[PDB]
């Protein structure tokens, strides 16, 4: 759970990278919350198509 905040903050600011999104998704999967993970993935796609 302590990851998420950092991801929300630091990834958003400077890097804006795909790997981060993937990591987040993985984390979500690990702790159930599938819908949330899906949403995150979608967001990532929207932001970084390639």
């Amino acid at each position: 759970e302590a990851i998420k905040f950092l991801n929300e903050r630091c990834l958003k600011s400077f890097p804006i990278c795909h790997k981060f999104f993937l990591q987040l998704g993985q984390i979500y999967h690990s702790m159930g919350n599938i819908e949330m993970s899906r949403e995150t993935y979608l967001s990532g796609t929207r932001l970084v198509p390639n």
